[PDB]
């Protein structure tokens, strides 16, 4: 499987790609303004999430910081990153089916398309100016919006027993963007597309 995570931003962003305990693909890259980074994500892998970086440094050794997102500092991204951050999320092939979505459940810090590129599903999106509404306590340190959980990691806010419940929080962010998690114990909003489509990532959609 490709995903091709687009820029559109009008920034340079390091797009970020990890299964967690490994890189999808090459990890991390850096995209200036219009361009795009074409991955190949193996099939069947579970839990892959793709997010964008912003503001960082990394020398010529893959090091380095982003006020945003940052993966353990470091370009090529092994491990998830760093609140607060848009939540490009997909498993592929669990039994025919391929798993994308979006989740706002580690904040969001920039605008996001994830989108099928084959005939099949929708994409998801999740695009409103959460930075620009963001409530001041959920105001970010490095230039995004935080989650509840990241914010006071509360037990509430964090469904630290399972048993879970809305937020005046969870639903600023679900007022803005429906189409993805706001909290864990959220009515899910996965997509479930055909197995092995390719799909299209992209940061800053139409608008």
């Amino acid at each position: 499987a490709t995903f091709e995570i687009v820029n559109r931003c009008s920034y340079t962003v390091w797009a970020a790609a990890s299964k967690g305990d490994a890189a999808l693909d090459a990890g991390g890259r850096q995209l200036n303004s219009g361009e795009s980074w074409t991955i190949n994500v193996e099939p069947g892998t579970k839990g892959g999430k793709i997010w964008a970086r912003t503001d960082c440094y990394f020398d010529d050794s893959g090091s380095g910081i982003c006020k945003t997102g940052d993966c353990g500092g470091l370009l090529r991204c092994k491990r998830f990153g760093r609140p607060p951050t848009t939540l490009a999320e997909f498993s592929l092939n669990q039994y025919g089916k391929d798993y994308i979505d979006i989740s706002n459940i580690k904040g969001f810090n920039v605008p996001m398309d994830f989108s099928p590129t084959t005939r099949g599903c929708r994409g998801v999106r999740c695009a409103a100016d959460i930075v620009g509404q963001c409530p001041a306590k959920l105001k970010a340190p490095g230039g995004g919006c935080n989650d509840a959980c990241t914010v006071f990691q509360t037990s509430e806010y964090c469904c630290t027993t399972g048993k879970c419940g809305p937020t005046e929080y969870s639903r600023f962010f679900k007022r803005l963007c429906p189409d993805a998690f706001s909290y864990v114990l959220d009515k899910p909003t996965t997509v479930t597309c055909p197995g092995s489509s390719n799909y299209r990532v992209t940061f800053c959609p139409t608008a």
